[PDB]
């Protein structure tokens, strides 16, 4: 059996959540994103891989006295984005890039209700941050960025141990992204991966390794 949905606290007003999943050729793996809190209102950071996961952890926090406000998915792939068919069935408005929204739809996949391009969007003003380093892991894979905690949220952008599926990756690209988000959040506090623990703002210079190893193994 797989083991049961994680909610736990980060920081003031943040939350990680981790669900899992059996992968086919990768085994089980789990998928951290966040829950964010202002004021009353909750924030989903990506969506567990399936619809039952999302309405658990949703129910977690109308149990708390929160109203779910918003979901963001970090990129395309399910396991960000899982959840958006549930939550858009219960009018829970759910965000997604312009690029990633093409993506699903390419998939055979539900879209976010509402969708954003361009570099820098503000979820929450002052509070919640998207930005878009480039392709990478995926070619629409974007991060999400607390000011008021110093916290990145790098979803499965993060790779410091290996690039893992490169499926649908860019690696002509992902070494230039990869710095440039180094540039940009170089001074986080806290980096929050996908498909590893949470860590310092070296995750961010051994993405940028592993992405020009990356590229460097495949000429
Ligand atoms: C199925 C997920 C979607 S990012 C995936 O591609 N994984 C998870 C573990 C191996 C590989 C990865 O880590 O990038
Ligand atoms: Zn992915
Ligand atoms: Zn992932």
């Amino acid at each position: 059996s797989l083991p049961d949905l994680k909610i736990e606290k980060l920081d003031e007003g943040v939350y990680v959540h981790t669900s899992f999943e059996e992968v086919n050729g990768w085994g089980v793996v789990p998928k951290h994103g966040l829950v964010v809190l202002v004021n009353a209102e909750a924030y989903l950071i990506d969506t567990p891989f399936t619809a039952k996961d999302t309405e658990k952890l949703v129910t977690w926090f109308v149990e708390r006295g929160y109203k779910i406000k918003g979901s963001i998915s970090s990129h395309f792939h399910s396991d960000s984005t899982g959840g958006i068919e549930w939550l858009n069935s219960r009018s829970i408005p759910t965000y997604a890039s312009e690029l990633t929204n093409e993506l699903l739809k390419k998939d055979g996949k539900v879209q976010a209700t509402n969708s954003f391009s361009g570099v820098n969007y503000w979820l929450v003003k002052n509070k919640i941050e998207v930005f878009y380093p480039g392709p990478g892991h995926t070619p629409d894979n974007v991060v999400v960025w607390l000011p008021e905690r110093k916290i990145l949220f790098g979803g499965c952008f993060i790779k410091p141990y290996g690039l893992g599926n490169l499926g649908d990756a860019n690696i002509e690209a992902w070494p230039k992204s990869a710095k440039l988000l180094k540039s940009k959040y170089g001074k986080a506090k806290l980096v929050v991966p996908s498909h590893s623990e949470v860590g310092d703002a070296s995750l961010l210079k051994l993405t940028l390794e592993q992405a020009v190893k990356g590229l460097n193994e495949s000429k």
